C-alpha cells in the first residue's frame, strides 16, 4: 500500500504488482528513495487527469533514472481512480511521472504496438482519498515555463510512505 501525503490530504493507493510488475517496482523504488517528497502536481486538467512525480515548487525538473518498458498491454484500463505512467513518444520512455485518471479515459488504453496504439500503462488505483483528488482537479491553473495547466498555488506532495503490512483494503 502506498500513501501520497499532499497538502490537501492523503491519497491511499493499491498497486497492481501482478499485472504491472516492473512498473510497480520502478514506482515504489522512487517512493522509497524519497523522490516524490517535495514534488507537485504540475499538470492539472479538470475532467481528464492530475499529473505529478517530476517537478519541485518553482518547476525545477528532478533528475530521473533510466526509463522502463511499457507494460500497458496488461488488460488494465484507465478508469477513474487508476494511476498510469506518463511518458514521451517512444513506448519505453516512462521514468517517474504518473497521473491519476479523474474520469474514464478510454483513449489512453493500449490498443496495439504502433506509436499511436501503445497508450499509457495502468499500475495502481486510489482506494481512499478520491475526495482529495477531486479537490486538486478543480484548482486554478496557468502556464509555467513550457508547461500548460500548472496550478497557480502549488499542490505539494509532502511525502510518500510505502507499507507492506496487513491492511483492510480488500
Amino acid at each position: 500500500m502506498v500513501t501520497a501525503h499532499t497538502n490537501h490530504g492523503d491519497i491511499v493507493i493499491k498497486t497492481f504488482d501482478d499485472k504491472a510488475p516492473e512498473t510497480v517496482k520502478n514506482f515504489l523504488d522512487y517512493c522509497r528513495e524519497g523522490f516524490y517528497n517535495n514534488t507537485i502536481f504540475h499538470r492539472v486538467i479538470n475532467g481528464f487527469m492530475i499529473q505529478g512525480g517530476g517537478f519541485e515548487p518553482g518547476m525545477k525538473q528532478k533528475a530521473t533514472k533510466e526509463p522502463i518498458k511499457n507494460e500497458a498491454n496488461n488488460g488494465l484500463k484507465n478508469t477513474r481512480g487508476t494511476l498510469a505512467m506518463a511518458r514521451t513518444q517512444a513506448p519505453h520512455s516512462a521514468t517517474a511521472q504518473f497521473f491519476i485518471n479523474v474520469v474514464d479515459n478510454d483513449f489512453l488504453n493500449f490498443s496495439g504496438e504502433s506509436l499511436q496504439g501503445w497508450g499509457y500503462c495502468v499500475f495502481a488505483e486510489v482506494v481512499d482519498g478520491m475526495d482529495v483528488v477531486d479537490k486538486i482537479k478543480g484548482v486554478a491553473t496557468g502556464r509555467s515555463g513550457m508547461h500548460q495547466d500548472v496550478p497557480k498555488e502549488d499542490v505539494i506532495i509532502e511525502s510518500v510512505t510505502v507499507s507492506e503490512h496487513h491492511h483492510h483494503h480488500h
